[PDB]
């Protein structure tokens, strides 16, 4: 039915809009004023390894909201959002390579969180961060790792309620395909999982 | 560990803050224009069905905010959290009153939703919903269904990680044991026709 389908359309779009704006949130709170100031428990280097890869999601996911939000403000995102998502998909590896430094990223946040000065600079950032929805860190450099099974979510039930006269639901497919491709999230997402805990016990 | 605990304790003080809040922005945003306007497409039986014991989760759940809100204010929520859902989890009931009426509701609200006019009302009415995310009825009317496994899952998480020196601990307990009773009930409905 046409009003079920407009509805994932939408969800997809507003989570979208959310998505790129809360990363563009993190950018500009934390990460920019790691690398212009509080130098001393938060070297560049550091910072930069524990970011390393998520302007470059940022830049595509941006994009993708530019011609998507294109389509909505002339009335023919239903029926032409697979075109969005034709610039979007070949440029993933992006993704591969942001997912591919999680297990780094997070060694690296994990040692400058040793530091107690580190902990109140970052706690100071947050502050700053505008909205009700002031998230830590981990609840942005998490988010580019979470996006991927929400999209293969949303297009499976998207494509499973598009009919063959949608000429748009070829494109929608080739999406889920290469989008499916990176199922190796549930990787990061465990590796993720047993350094955040490994120190329970003892190290 | 102590700062792993830390982050749960405000996930969910800021997950019932949004909980809380939208609930408000359906009550003030839909139901009561639905039942000021007095629309021959949505008479006020229809719609009570459809609202059916929304009010009473707000209600219970705003007071459960409001005590959270006392104990962070005092810097003290970390340690007496389960305090706060000393008050709530006995009031749960109405948890259940409301999912029993989801099936109804949910009836309600597609037969409604064949009439195009009824449409265009909601559509009108969500267009003046604050804020970027203005979302649809049923992304409302779900969100108590939602927060029950949210509960359970932080609750659970926040115990494992919570130490016996804690005098907080059993009150956790407790709360995690009579919410996983309701969130037996969380289960998922048809696209069917």
């Amino acid at each position: 039915k046409e009003d079920y389908r407009e509805r994932i359309v939408n969800e997809m779009f507003d989570t979208e809009k959310s998505y790129v704006n809360s990363m563009e949130i993190c950018i500009k709170g934390y990460y920019e004023p790691l690398i212009q100031s509080g130098h001393s428990v938060a070297p560049a280097d550091k910072v930069n390894a524990v970011f390393l890869h998520f302007q470059s999601v940022l830049s595509i996911n941006k994009e993708l909201l530019k011609n998507m939000t294109e389509l909505k403000e002339k009335g023919e995102l239903s029926t032409r959002l697979g075109e969005a998502f034709s610039q979007f998909i070949p440029m993933m590896n992006v993704y591969k390579l942001f997912l591919g430094n999680s297990d780094t990223s997070l060694q690296f946040l994990v040692e400058l969180e040793k530091s107690s000065k580190f902990n109140d600079i970052l706690d100071l950032l947050r502050s700053h961060l505008p909205g009700d929805n002031q998230l830590d860190l981990r609840s942005y450099l998490i988010m580019p790792v979470q996006r991927l099974p929400r999209y293969k979510l949303l297009l499976t039930d998207l494509i499973k309620h598009t009919d063959d006269d949608f000429v748009d639901k070829p494109k929608l497919i080739d999406a889920l395909d290469k989008i499916s491709k990176l199922a190796t999230l549930v990787n990061e997402v465990i590796k993720e999982r047993s350094r955040n805990q490994k120190l329970l016990e003892l190290v």
